């Protein structure tokens, strides 16, 4: 689609263009407003629950909807392992000090980075530009 890069540069640090695309199809999945803090939105742990969720029916039995952080860390364990059932190897997973910490960004991009693919395949509606397993 019209879209001017002029680089095609191909690397593994945090993309910004994949950034839009994850937001994107999160956003809307769920429903919630993630908001320009791509991190700290997603840091609560709420939307990553909620996000497996809508692809996978249990795929987490319960979430927590507090303004604490404790409960926030419970939260994206059940969503991480629930991810991992769905279709998404534990190689390519974060982890949960990499949201909650946010210590890491890009390894939380990745694993979403497949989990669109894990998605597709199904046949779900998902605006990333993924094709195949992607990596390098």
């Amino acid at each position: 689609g019209s879209s001017g890069s002029s680089g095609n540069k191909l690397a593994q640090k945090y993309d910004h263009q994949r950034e839009q695309e994850l937001r994107e199809w999160i956003e809307g999945v769920t429903g919630r407003r993630i908001g320009n803090n791509f991190m700290d939105g997603l840091k609560d742990g709420i939307i990553l629950c909620e996000f497996i969720n809508k692809l996978q029916p249990g795929s987490v039995k319960k979430i927590n909807e507090s303004t604490q952080n404790w409960h926030q860390l419970e939260n994206i364990g059940n969503f991480i392992k629930a991810i991992t059932k769905y279709g998404v190897k534990p190689h390519d997973i974060f982890e949960a000090n990499d949201l909650f910490e946010n210590t890491n960004h890009t390894q939380v991009q990745s694993t979403l980075l497949a989990l669109a693919s894990m998605a597709k395949t199904k046949g779900n509606k998902v605006n990333v530009g993924v094709s195949g397993p992607s990596s390098g």
